[PDB]
């Protein structure tokens, strides 16, 4: 859409680049909200309303073609990110789901490089990514997420998309969802926005999930028809890793009786281990709390290979068919090596209560506990804070 008059004021976030010899060194980065979360309205004289809702093409009368959509739909800058539940303080990023004015911004943001015009590209095969988190105010049904998508570095800045990454354009993931704009351009044919995605962190205070998602396409692919579906170009399900699903029920939760106690803040380490030819082979997650390393659990379920790490053998044995067919752990790693954009978000799920994260086989939450109508009785103001984002050499971030 056309950038409007209103100025965009991005929150600044200090992050770190780490090596064993040099330790962790500060770097200046900026934070940008998703393009379609900025105010999107019609050009002067066309009346009130936006340019389409999630899941659909843009409206045909303001957008009959890309060129008309590019002048008839306006995307305003956000001068005060706090009005969308997004604030920073030095090395910390606070995401608030619900505000006191009653809105539910549910923010999704990306990490911009120091120029503000290009996303920070992370290349993590053979390296590790680490962060500290406070998950106390995330009850059953909430999802705080921190992940990588293979978005274009400038947000696909182009003739009809002059805003680019400065405005948060170019979102994609492995779900191939239909959005009214893709790469900042009206999505006239209602295609889906597809790309490889590494779900580093999807969690609340009750459960923690990790999952790589492969696609057989490089970068953002605009799919049509069956390309967008389950047997198409991307792996919807991913290769999931959750202590509850592998029958280790005392690892993570609210209380001293769990090895990772979500009543207190903790550190989350994720290592992308490669073979001697440079291809990703294993994904290893462990935690640090109160100055002590907390090793990963090992699997404990009949029919699941004994492992403390994500790998092809584990993914295949747990039924992750599309993950294997669309590239497997090596394919995930090839996307990581090309370069990925960091996304952070906080959201709930009116349709299914986030059951795949923390109910049944996945956690301790009861049927209905995760509904939004019930979340607000437990915690009226859900939020998450991420602090000291840092990445680099194996063994150097913690
Ligand atoms: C920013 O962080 C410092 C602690 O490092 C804290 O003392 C201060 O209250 C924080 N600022 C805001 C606006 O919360
Ligand atoms: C789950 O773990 C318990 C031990 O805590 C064990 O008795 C049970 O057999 C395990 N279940 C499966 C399906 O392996």
């Amino acid at each position: 859409q056309k950038p409007g008059e209103t100025k965009e004021v991005h929150p600044q976030l200090t992050t770190f680049r780490c090596t064993k010899r040099g330790g962790c060194k500060p770097a200046t980065n900026f934070i940008v909200l998703d393009s379609l979360s900025h105010p999107i309205h019609r050009a002067e004289g066309l009346g009130p309303g936006g340019c389409g809702d999630w899941g659909n093409p843009p409206p045909k009368d303001v957008c009959p073609d890309v060129e008309s959509c590019a002048k008839n739909c306006i995307m305003e800058g956000i001068p005060d990110y706090s009005q969308y539940g997004v604030t920073t303080n030095g090395t910390s990023l606070r995401l608030q789901h619900i505000l006191p004015d009653g809105r539910v911004p549910s923010p999704r943001v990306y990490l911009l490089d120091k120029t503000k015009r290009r996303y920070e590209m992370l290349h993590l095969t053979g390296f590790e990514f680490t962060f500290d988190v406070d998950a106390t105010k995330l009850p059953c049904g909430m999802n705080s997420a921190l992940y990588l998508s293979e978005m274009h570095p400038t947000g696909a800045k182009s003739k009809y998309n002059p805003g680019g990454a400065y405005y948060g354009t170019g979102y994609c993931d492995a779900q191939c969802f239909v959005t009214p704009f893709i790469n900042g351009l009206g999505n006239i044919e209602g295609k889906g926005s597809c790309c490889n995605a590494m779900d580093i962190w999807e969690a609340n205070s009750r459960a923690s999930h990790v999952a790589p998602h492969t696609c057989n396409k490089k970068g953002l692919y605009l799919c049509e028809g069956e390309e967008c579906a389950f047997e198409g170009v991307c792996d919807k399900n991913g290769c999931g890793w959750n202590n509850y699903r592998v029958n280790v029920t005392d690892y993570y939760g609210r209380g001293e009786e769990f090895k990772v106690n979500t009543l207190k803040p903790f550190t989350v380490v994720t290592q992308f281990l490669a073979n001697r030819r440079g291809k990703l082979e294993k994904i290893h997650r462990f935690y640090v709390q109160d100055g002590k390393v907390i090793e990963s659990f090992y699997t404990n379920k009949e029919g699941v290979p004994y492992t403390n790490m994500i790998d092809d053998e584990f993914c295949e044995a747990t039924g992750s068919r599309k993950y294997m067919e669309l590239g497997a752990t090596q394919g995930m790693g090839e996307a990581l090596t090309r370069g990925m954009v960091l996304a952070m978000s906080i959201w709930w799920d009116q349709g299914g209560n986030m059951e795949w994260l923390d109910h049944g086989e996945a956690g301790p939450c009861a049927k209905g506990e995760g509904a939004p109508s019930n979340i607000v009785q437990v915690e009226p103001f859900p939020e998450v804070t991420y602090t000291n984002l840092r990445w680099g050499e194996i063994g150097s971030t913690y």
